[PDB]
């Protein structure tokens, strides 16, 4: 199990436009287009970030390039944020996944709005932040996966993945 193989399993694959737990407009493997409404605004960030037509449909190697992308725009926006970047140096490699899935899914301005949670992440003091993880209008509003994410802060292990 790797951060790729996490998150397909966390965002699954769409190769056509559709929308999103929160209703925005996605493709692929959880590739947010726009927040927007317009599905022709979605149709349009949609063939600017393809560079050519394609309606809202995409070839899945289309929906690889992107993910690609996603997760390495991910890593380096930890890596060149004051906040998250002392966190993500600090943990193992599991739990750094657990953190790359969470920035992946929320952004980096989110994430780094769990001060608590960072704090005692980085603190080592996994049972507390899970159970601080857990108030937040993000597990509320997708409990099997932010469930899933906080089991492998708590345990470091992929445990809640085995399953699968």
């Amino acid at each position: 199990m790797n951060i790729f193989e996490m998150l397909r399993i966390d965002e699954g694959l769409r190769l056509k436009i559709y929308k999103d737990t929160e209703g925005y407009y996605t493709i692929g493997i959880g590739h947010l287009l726009t927040k927007s409404p317009s599905l022709n605004a979605a149709k349009s960030e949609l063939d600017k970030a393809i560079g050519r037509n394609c309606n809202g449909v995409i070839t899945k190697d289309e929906a690889e390039k992107l993910f690609n992308q996603d997760v390495d725009a991910a890593v380096r926006g930890i890596l060149r944020n004051a906040k998250l970047k002392p966190v993500y140096d600090s943990l193992d490699a599991v739990r750094r996944c657990a953190l790359i899935n969470m920035v992946f899914g929320m952004g980096e301005t989110g994430v780094a709005g769990f001060t608590n949670s960072l704090r005692m992440l980085q603190q080592k003091r996994w049972d507390e932040a899970a159970v601080n993880l857990a108030k937040s209008r993000w597990y509320n509003q997708t409990p099997n996966r932010a469930k899933r994410v906080i089991t492998t802060f708590r345990t470091g292990t992929w445990d809640a993945y085995k399953n699968l």
